């Protein structure tokens, strides 16, 4: 059966582009962000968070984000909701890549403990502060609040690394990091 690869990291570390990668070299690509917005698209879901956090008034993105980011234990409800979800879709995603002798998942930001020993192996993408605050002051999406509460809820890096089969450095020129995830795909067909 396929070996599912985990990849974590803090935000801004480089996930997305290392997905982004190797989804364009055709590899069997899960995107748990892209992923559980596609749950909130879903009338039923919408319908059960709505019930769970009734303070939300309405479903909208934006009031999730910001009552989950200010409200830690409206966070642990959601995610206790979504992370079932999310782990169905995750098998539906190995069920129809069988014939694929790996593929790989982003594991979403904050919910790393939840996917803690859930994938066959784990890369962790790591890179210094100084280089993941840049990049997310270049992104559309800065908050300073929210970039904090986030500095504050994920997982250090250390701990990451420690819970990775293999580390990445991000914080190389984008030409370096892709000779990296080369290095990572022939360890990983090793393996096999």
């Amino acid at each position: 059966h396929m070996l599912a690869i985990g990849i974590t990291g803090s935000y801004a570390s480089g996930k997305t582009f290392i997905l982004d990668y190797l989804a364009e070299k055709g590899y069997k690509t899960f995107c748990a962000d892209r992923c559980i917005k596609e749950l909130y698209q879903d009338l039923s879901v919408q319908t059960q968070i709505l019930k769970l956090l009734p303070e939300l008034e309405s479903f909208n993105i934006g009031k999730i984000s910001n009552l989950i980011y200010n409200n830690d234990l409206a966070r642990e409800k959601l995610q206790n909701f979504i992370y079932p979800l999310l782990i169905d879709k995750l098998i539906l995603f190995k069920k129809e890549n069988a014939n694929s002798k790996f593929g790989f998942a982003e594991i979403p930001l904050l919910y790393e403990a939840k996917f803690d020993k859930y994938f066959d192996f784990v890369v962790t993408i790591y890179c210094s502060e100084e280089i993941r605050m840049q990049r997310a002051i270049t992104r559309t999406s800065f908050d300073i609040e929210i970039y904090n509460k986030i500095k504050e809820i994920q997982l250090s890096q250390e701990s990451k690394i420690a819970k990775a089969d293999f580390a990445i450095n991000s914080g190389v020129d984008m030409l370096d990091l892709e000779k990296q995830i080369e290095k990572l795909i022939l360890v990983i067909a090793r393996k096999l």
